[PDB]
C-alpha cells in the first residue's frame, strides 16, 4: 500500500500573519523539541512503504509530524498558535493510538511531549 500526500505545508490563498506566539512556537518550542535524542522518528512524515507497516494509514486517517509543523511555521501557514499546538498535540496522539503503551517510540514521544507541554506552559501573552 502507498503512502498519501505528506500534509499541507504552503497555500498563498490563506491570510498571513506575523505574531510573537507564532515566533515562539518556532524559534523555541520547535528548536527545543527538534534537538532533542528523541526528536528523529517525528521529524518527517510517517513512510509507510520504506518502514514496512501497511496499516498506518489504514489506523491513523489525520498524519502529522515536526517536518511538517516546521515547515508550516516557516510558510506563515497558522494564524492562530492554537493551530500549532494542535499539530504537536494531533502527533502524539497519533504516536499512542497506532503503538503499543510502553514500547520505545511511545517512552520516546511521551519525553518530547513532556518538554513539549513545560514549553507550552512558558508561550508568553499575545502581543
Ligand atoms: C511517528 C511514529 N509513530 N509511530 C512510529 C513508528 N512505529 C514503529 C516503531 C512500529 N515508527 C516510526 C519510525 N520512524 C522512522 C524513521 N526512520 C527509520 N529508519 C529506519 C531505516 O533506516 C533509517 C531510518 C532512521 C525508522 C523509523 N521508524 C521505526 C521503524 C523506528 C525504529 C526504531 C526506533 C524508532 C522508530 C515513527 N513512528
Amino acid at each position: 500500500s502507498m503512502n498519501p500526500p505528506p500534509p499541507e505545508t504552503s497555500n498563498p490563498n490563506k491570510p498571513k500573519r506575523q505574531t510573537n506566539q507564532l515566533q515562539y512556537l518556532l524559534r523555541v518550542v520547535l528548536k527545543t523539541l527538534w534537538k532533542h535524542q528523541f526528536a528523529w522518528p517525528f521529524q518527517q512524515p510517517v513512510d509507510a512503504v520504506k518502514l514496512n507497516l501497511p496499516d498506518y494509514y489504514k489506523i491513523i486517517k489525520t498524519p502529522m509530524d515536526m517536518g511538517t509543523i516546521k515547515k508550516r511555521l516557516e510558510n506563515n501557514y497558522y494564524w492562530n498558535a492554537q493551530e500549532c499546538i494542535q499539530d504537536f498535540n494531533t502527533m502524539f496522539t497519533n504516536c499512542y493510538i497506532y503503538n503499543k503503551p510502553g514500547d520505545d517510540i511511545v517512552l520516546m514521544a511521551e519525553a518530547l511531549e513532556k518538554l513539549f507541554l513545560q514549553k507550552i506552559n512558558e508561550l508568553p501573552t499575545e502581543e
